């Protein structure tokens, strides 16, 4: 029965960041915060998500420099956090984020579209961690689920699919019939077509798979979309 | 369970219509016609649906005058479609048209806002037909349980909310709590904030629940949507 | 400088298609219908926009057989309305469409997707009218000017992208500026993105190009969209 | 006529960030960055817009302390970039920034809703600042209207309608009639009515007044947004 939301609680006032966080906690939604730099930031939310008992279930760093990586990297391992890996720089940043994340014990999901699906399943396999696919075409799917079926499918914990085109939906059920790994599916929660999300969350929570929803908008927006102004 | 699928499929090309009652039976999603008055396209679509294995659940007069009513009522009662009867004229051409339909032991829902919902709540008993509540306004929840408990829970069958707004989503997940009779919640499919779509859409099925999604666009927008030109 | 405004105005209540056209009056908006088969309701809507002053600026055919053709014209003459048509059957029942149009002294624009524009603009030629291309491909644009080109530049009057997607929009900026004909360009008011929205409606007003919104909803939502409960 | 587009530039991959900036320059959009916390990569993307030839027309502190106002402020300052504050924490920390900000010459907008609008026009007059009013409830338009009028209209620069709900439109327009100072109109590129943001932005340009886009969506998600791949 879950249902993440990925937010990006680094700007705006702190106040809207844990509006945010009681909010979700009250709706039964874990939360996976979309880091933007501040790490400060970042340690006062664990803490308060602690006292609220709200779920961070995970952290994203994207396109992070390898000085960020090792303060973020100790509060995830702190507070008992997924960390999730996206747009690294270079090949040897991801490495040393990987490896620093493994040494702490941490669950390792890497992010990876088409283009670097063998790069990132490579790492993958070499760290013992898992991958998110992120689709926007319907060609790239078939292919990566080719790829994955050749690699061992259950290296692939989620798919990601920004912009969901009704194109997609049904190569996206079969593809979801040949990956029994895939544990979440992300659609964005911003610009989405509504008909097209209806029918996707009737399929993935009847194939018991959960459902994240991207909404890395300012928390003010969010805390309008939750109705948290209280 | 069941995702019910509100198309107007008068207008247009009938090679459209069809693909897109040829794209919901190979999805799985029931169709409710929404109609606009043209009885031959009703009746063809009909037998098309007869033909190809689709399941019309129901067909919608909105706004219907008196001479219309009887062909439509008949093609229903051949076919086996549930009648939904919404903004009907006068009390005397409602009460016209729930006397036939039940004279072809018709299932009847009636749609209903708050400020004319007790005369509906009373027709549906009269009738044994069932009530589906619009909300468009928070405390239209809370009146709505009201008179519904008032008049006895189990001819509430539905809630359609065509503005699904952020402050009614705690309201309506207690709401349903008290309205055991509320079968099917209708959505739109078409300008609904998708992140509260798919969060509704989830408990709604976990309480077994279905999904109706408001798609009363041309049939070529629908086959697009369902991407069913082939 | 102007804004159109393409409503669906048949299956309503009636009233509601009425204050449609009030609310567009007082607004600044023309309205161009997109006819569903009720030719009584046409005739009404024609009066009482007579009565309001709106302009109904044109009516659409969208796959009518050969025996609806002859009313609707005749409607759309004794009340100065330009004929749209699409999705003729045939070359010959559009040909018929066309032919008694002109007998009436109509203006015509026919609607031509990429695949059958040329035999399009090639009627438009031979009887006087104009021409609105269709646009779902960002390839589509240069072929169209292509073939628009061959034809002449003022024989296309119109554009409208039904998907308006991000690729087009540089695109058609280019082509716009190759094809001075087009006097008026049509966008989704229903799903389309705001921003491209914006932008679009930036450049075509910067042009003297109007803009058109289609919006073939029931008239009960676009009644909601202009908030025209009087 | 011109067309703003607020960006959130602050996260993910940088050349994501340079190739919206690429993009809006090549569609004749100017930025207004909205931050969230990385000075640095702020600097950098003042230094490629320059290269670029993109106009980084301004720049967004929402809830930033104290201690982040200077170095930020510099920056405007070097680059020429109008300063807009928002959800300022403490009464203090807003009266410093606009200080600090016309010691150094720029242009600051103040926002305000509805609820802090009265002692944000007192701040605006005191520093000789503009005022970007926030509306998501057509009441709150009269009372802003009123607010303005006794403060005079060369107060109020812009208007944000972030929910901008159908019976907005028509206020809109009124007020908008009255309000002669305001220069841009903000409306969200996400999630308002297409319908509504095409009439809104044909009024608007009529009436000579610029339309600001609100995007403030990743980076990867704008780049998608604009052809920038």
């Amino acid at each position: 029965n879950n249902m993440f939301l990925v937010v990006a609680l680094d700007g705006g006032r702190e106040a809207d960041a844990v509006a945010v966080m009681k909010a979700a906690k009250e709706r039964g939604i874990k939360i996976i915060l979309w880091l933007a730099g501040d790490v400060e930031r970042l340690k006062r939310l664990f803490e308060k998500a602690k006292e609220l008992g709200t779920d961070i279930a995970g952290i994203i760093l994207d396109g992070a420099p390898l000085e960020k990586l090792r303060p973020v990297i100790k509060l995830a391992a702190e507070f008992g956090a997924a960390l999730f890996l996206a747009n690294m720089p270079d090949a040897a940043t991801a490495e040393e984020a990987i490896k620093i994340a493994k040494e702490e014990g941490l669950e390792v999901y890497l992010l990876a579209d088409l283009d670097n699906l063998d790069t990132v399943l490579a790492l993958a396999k070499k760290y013992g961690a898992k991958v998110i696919a992120k689709v926007d075409k319907v060609e790239d799917l078939k292919k990566i689920v080719e790829k994955v079926k050749a690699h061992g499918t259950d290296i692939l914990a989620g798919i990601l699919i920004s912009p969901l085109k009704p194109e997609m939906v049904d190569t996206l059920k079969k593809a979801i019939d040949e990956l029994p790994g895939v544990k979440t599916v992300f659609l964005s929660g911003v610009s989405a077509n509504p008909a097209l999300a209806v029918e996707v969350t009737k399929f993935l929570l009847e194939k018991g798979i959960a459902v994240g929803v991207l909404e890395r908008v300012p928390p003010e927006e969010v805390v309008a979309l939750l109705d948290a102004g209280a």
